[PDB]
């Protein structure tokens, strides 16, 4: 019971109390009190990353990866900190937790210039839903325990908190038996919104549910396809919804927006006449637009956030709720109206959207050599099963993976949509890993993503922690050379080089084979496109024998132009589109998926 | 003359009228117009970093290696200003400016949530002179004119400027040819501030001087050196002053503090009765407990920054004044002085110091096999000529490095002294390349910091800039090893692994000639400490011929203690001390550097 | 020449050698060694506000009136310092200067919800060239003496001096002889400039 224990021992108790099992992190002089008091628990799997960057995004993979997971990194004073701000502020764009733990000067030097103090609260503050400085060492349980309840309530969001050496060492007394965490405040629908939302669904003749991120942060996937199984209407889920509904099923109507989108998907949005929109926000590169998005539809949004209800467009119906609490409501409601006869038959309207998504495709099955990336991705779909979690942040391999993949639970697709942090894609993976060691999990990263946070495979082979990293390399800043089309510009984008050690990448600079073998992994290099599927099934052999990252380097034709625009009814299509299955023969209604 | 162009169009005329010839940077969409302005404009060279982490880093490299020059950090919105947080910091730290430009979301979709929108102004504003988001086209020159102001004014500091999308691109009128730079604020000393110290330094009879970084910034150190000269006062560098005075002037006393100091340099600061500090402020780690280090001592404390003077302790004597005005005045009075007859003899203790410079060293000349870290820094000063520029970040690497080594001039010292962040060392070393392509650039890492920004070395490749890095592989973090011995604690800080492509490495984990090659450079792997010397000269001859980085990796012992303590009378020697010149042959006074 | 003071009264000295011989304020308890100070060096004429922001639109009246002048205003912790942000934003507003001066907790209680004790250095900061809290008794000759400068400098502007009451009567070594103000900084146009605009 009631002890005397400094107060980084009764952080231990807390943070077991709050289901925390794993921690990333670099240790430094000021937060080893911290790492002191985690030894002498045990419990906590400690994983030493190779920057604290890596081991901020190692925390954000962690949480992405569960319902419930929150992945905590630590650090030391100064420059620690100040590495850990993009990933706050890259859990805090998608409305997921983090917790981060910093060490710091003692108290009564901070004003003084002591070696490595930063006044990380201030510069954490607008990335973060607390960030605090803890000044009395009886307060680290109590900003722990309201720090928990911040990063599950409301808008989940991350929370730093910073511990003075002294504050960490100095005695308190303490009793884990009394400790408990606080209640979780959620906001939850009322049966007079929710009635009035279905009531407004029966009318529309052609309404589309948007599925948004919030349905995964509320672990609601499950209820989100029971509601729209039973109201048949057609889901279209947001990058951050991907996965709620699985992708072949028959009400999965494609994405919606300028980039990461499907051509079938856009025109459903745009033939709709209703977009009901559940857990979701209306981010820019969703929409376009607002007007044109908006145009001759009414608009339903869901969010547990009341100020992010009418930010970017006016809803004709905005509710303040969970989306699990709103969907269970909206599944009995709607259950009420199929006994009384009131759901109104939606066969033409699925039909017409189905249509669509059996005719307006992409190209992927090219026999090009040098390789097109689109290529690439068919064949991971072939060489993975259903239970694949893909795992990627940004640029034309993150783009045409998403246009191109296919995804079948939630989770499954990790993203850092709001953000896209170059280098988040490797720590990323491994804090997925680590979350769940059965996980099937496959990485894609184009070079320049890839090199950014090289380093953090090293942390894979320290470890022994597998997971498969597609690598597709164009020697270029892809995403940026396009982008620079409008400025008539191809400048400050190539990294190629005449490697002076290996010919064989000729001219394309960087050797991540080399490279990834001498951080202990495994790699292989791909140069033409009936090689890859290969060498997709010796990684998964190579991962099993050596159980470290596998990495499959695509050599990809150096300029590929992806389809997209900047409105809905006007992405451009500069590569090959197809409609029949022989040009795109992985699409769900041609391929079965396990 | 007068024209309409872009507001970035002028931003390039303003930068070249600001002396800026050199940019390193991560190019995005959000930043493409500037880009292009720069394409346009020429005469900037601009270098691609392989993270915005590294590019900020150059920056700084680039400001520290030569007085004027500013660094110029150039990046998108979102994670890229994110991701330059530490290097303001550091700089910041540091009192040194570097110029970070960021692409920002327009001005109308600030409150919404645009894609990779975040309030860089709020982050920034505590690790910098001025963080501003620019609102209108015409003030894109006035924001960088008052920005150049305030990096060279008062205390210098670094400057964050957010361009938005539209106010790039929006036209404005701009007539270069009437364009002219603000002037620069620097308060100088009067002659009744100098007369004062004078008259207190002649009463003093065991003086010393500090001579702090403040004088490097100043570009003053060959006034600094005149006016030891003239007086017969013993110099003690701060680690950020270190160069001021070459290492084998006779009046040279050696370092202080608690690690980065030599034991001739402590007993000769405790035997000291006055310390006239110029340039310095009193850094925890060079003093220790402030009680200790000013008891039986007058004080003087010379700044350019009103609020340094009495932060941490209290002088006799304190002066506002930049370090060349003081110290052009301090010369001329004690010209004044010594043509009155009125500077005291001072061959006792001047004679004093030096006997404690001759016999209260460290053993160097380790015969040892693993080779131990002191070893390497024997070999380093024998190695290179007098002209070596080092540039290095922290660990016991730079601790024992700072210990060793020896500098003949200011800016040959290239040190991150108060913030450390690791990673720093590699993008440091390209930026003092790119400043001075004829500098004789030695860098020295441990295996750790070597890492975290270890894809850097693709850019020396790319860009074909050479330098020579020194690698000390302990597979260890040492420094936190050491610090855990307090703890009693050997937990989280060892990099050791098998690795499955190198059984050469023995155990050692990451294969650094392995990944070096792979990133485009040379490496040499030295086991022996014999082949220490043999491998410099290869060195030297591989960047002759091939142009891009060479890594020397020497695999050290995995435990060695480097001397420090907590007070300046408490350092402890854990590895031998040494006596006489046999072991310990490279101190000046043993030796002719060049 | 040099002398063992508390820091109020070597703030007393840099007053005088920065001009001033006026204040208007409200005293209180958190205020009270620098009114003792004031009083014991003698030379501040103080007038007595029957609001704090009244004894602050007074400073900002007593500026205006007279090129140089710089309007003082003091107050105690909490809601003195509250009561003066009007004042701040009407003077920075404007580009005068005005110096307020308030006292403050002890630094050992500044967060730890002491009587009165607020965080004045954020809620003044976005309405003043400089708001801050001293931490150190030596710092106090050092803060007024960058506050001078800053308000007479490049574009005026306000500034708020917040003086935990430990700070003020702690002693230090001050030689008021020594004392020299801050070079002021304003930027000159060259001829070309001039004979364009001509
Ligand atoms: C290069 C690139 C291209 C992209 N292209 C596209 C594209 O074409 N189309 C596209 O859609 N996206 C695209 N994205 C992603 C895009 O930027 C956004 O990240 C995404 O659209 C946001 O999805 P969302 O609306 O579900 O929002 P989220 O960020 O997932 O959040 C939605 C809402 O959920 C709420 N919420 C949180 N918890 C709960 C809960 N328990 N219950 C209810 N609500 C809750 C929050 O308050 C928030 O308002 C792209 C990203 C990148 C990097
Ligand atoms: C692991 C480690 C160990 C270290 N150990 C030691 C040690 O044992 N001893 C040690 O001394 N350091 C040590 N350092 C470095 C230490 O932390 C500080 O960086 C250093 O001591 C500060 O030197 P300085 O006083 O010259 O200060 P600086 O940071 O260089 O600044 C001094 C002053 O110069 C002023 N200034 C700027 N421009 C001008 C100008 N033109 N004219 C006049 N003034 C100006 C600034 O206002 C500032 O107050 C160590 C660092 C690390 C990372
Ligand atoms: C820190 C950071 N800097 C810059 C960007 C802008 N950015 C987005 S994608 C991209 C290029 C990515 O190239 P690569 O990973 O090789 O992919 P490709 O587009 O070539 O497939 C850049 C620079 C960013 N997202 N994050
Ligand atoms: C970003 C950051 N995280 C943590 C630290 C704390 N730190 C200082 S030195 C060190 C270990 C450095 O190890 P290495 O570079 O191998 O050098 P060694 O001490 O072994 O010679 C660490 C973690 C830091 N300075 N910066
Ligand atoms: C894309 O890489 C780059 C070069 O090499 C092609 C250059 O010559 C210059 C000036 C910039 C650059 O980014
Ligand atoms: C028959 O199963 C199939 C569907 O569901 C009806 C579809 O929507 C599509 C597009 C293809 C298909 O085979
Ligand atoms: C230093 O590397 C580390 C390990 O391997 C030795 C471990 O087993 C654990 C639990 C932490 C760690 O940091
Ligand atoms: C004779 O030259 C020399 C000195 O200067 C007098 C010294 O201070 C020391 C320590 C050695 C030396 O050789
Ligand atoms: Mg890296
Ligand atoms: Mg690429
Ligand atoms: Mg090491």
């Amino acid at each position: 019971g009631m002890a005397k224990m400094r107060a980084v021992d009764a952080a231990m108790y807390v943070l077991e109390k709050e289901g925390i099992t794993t921690a990333f992190g670099v240790p430094g002089a000021a937060i080893n009190p911290f790492y002191s008091a985690m030894r002498k628990h045990g419990g906590i799997r400690h994983i030493l990353a190779r920057h604290v960057e890596g081991a901020s995004h190692m925390a954000e993979g962690y949480t992405r990866a569960t319902a419930g997971n929150i992945g905590v990194c630590l650090g030391t004073s100064g420059p620690a900190g100040t590495d850990m701000i993009t990933a706050l502020y890259s859990a805090s764009a998608d409305s997921i937790p983090i917790l981060c733990i910093t060490g710091q000067a003692p108290r009564a030097r901070l004003h003084k210039e002591d070696f490595q103090a930063v006044d990380i609260e201030a510069i954490a503050k607008p990335v973060s839903k607390m960030a605090v400085t803890v000044r009395e060492a009886a307060l680290v349980p109590r900003v722990l325990q309201q720090a928990f309840h911040l990063m599950r309530s409301g808008r989940p969001g991350p929370v730093l908190v910073d511990l003075p050496f002294d504050v960490q060492v100095a005695e308190i007394e303490f009793d884990p038996d009394m400790y408990e965490p606080l209640p979780v405040y959620k906001p939850a629908a009322s049966r007079m919104q929710i009635e009035k939302a279905v009531e407004m669904l029966i009318q529309a003749e052609r309404p589309v549910i948007v599925a948004g991120g919030g349905v995964i942060n509320a672990d609601a996937a499950a209820l989100l396809q029971q509601f729209a199984e039973l109201t048949s209407v057609p889901v279209i889920p947001t990058l951050m919804g991907w996965g709620c509904i699985p992708d072949d099923h028959e009400l999965m109507a494609g994405m919606v927006g300028l980039q990461t989108a499907h051509r079938y998907g856009n025109a459903t949005l745009l033939a709709s006449d209703m977009v009901f929109g559940i857990g979701n926000r209306f981010a820019n590169r969703h929409t376009g637009s607002v007007e044109k998005y908006t145009e001759g539809r009414k608009i339903v949004h869901i969010d547990i956030e009341p100020t992010q209800i009418g930010r970017v467009l006016c809803p004709d119906l905005g509710i303040v709720s969970d989306a699990k609490a709103a969907l269970t409501l909206l599944v009995e409601v709607a259950q009420e109206m199929q006994k009384a006869g009131r759901l109104p038959c939606r066969k033409e309207w699925v039909a017409d959207c189905q249509q669509r998504k059996r005719t307006l495709l992409r190209k992927t099955h090219f026999d090009n050599v040098p390789v097109k990336p689109q290529r690439v991705y068919e064949e991971m779909n072939k060489a993975f099963g259903r239970d694949v979690c893909y795992v990627t942040t940004i640029g034309l391999s993150q783009i045409a993976a998403a246009q191109m993949l296919h995804v079948f639970k939630d989770r499954h697709w990790i993203n850092c949509g709001q953000a896209g942090p170059l280098g988040w894609t490797i720590p990323a993976a491994l804090g997925v890993c680590a979350a769940d060691p059965k996980r099937n999990v496959v990485a894609i990263s184009g070079d320049f993503d890839f090199q950014f946070l090289i380093e953090e495979l090293a942390v894979g082979a320290q470890f022994n922690i597998p997971y498969i990293h597609v690598l597709v390399n164009n020697a270029y800043l892809g995403l940026i050379r396009q982008s620079q089309r409008a400025f008539d510009l191809d400048y400050c984008v190539q990294l190629a080089f005449e490697n002076i050690n290996s010919s064989e990448v000729n001219g394309y600079g960087v050797d991540h084979v080399k490279v990834a073998e001498g951080l202990g992994c495994k790699a292989i290099r791909v140069f033409k496109p009936e090689d890859i599927a290969p060498a997709f099934e010796q990684a998964k052999a190579l991962m099993a024998q050596y159980r470290v990252p596998v990495v499959v380097e695509v050599i990809l034709e150096r300029v590929t132009n992806i389809s997209m625009g900047s409105e809905l009814d006007n992405v451009m299509e500069f590569e090959d589109i197809a409609d029949n299955a022989a040009d795109a023969p992985t699409e769900t209604c041609f391929m079965h998926y396990e």
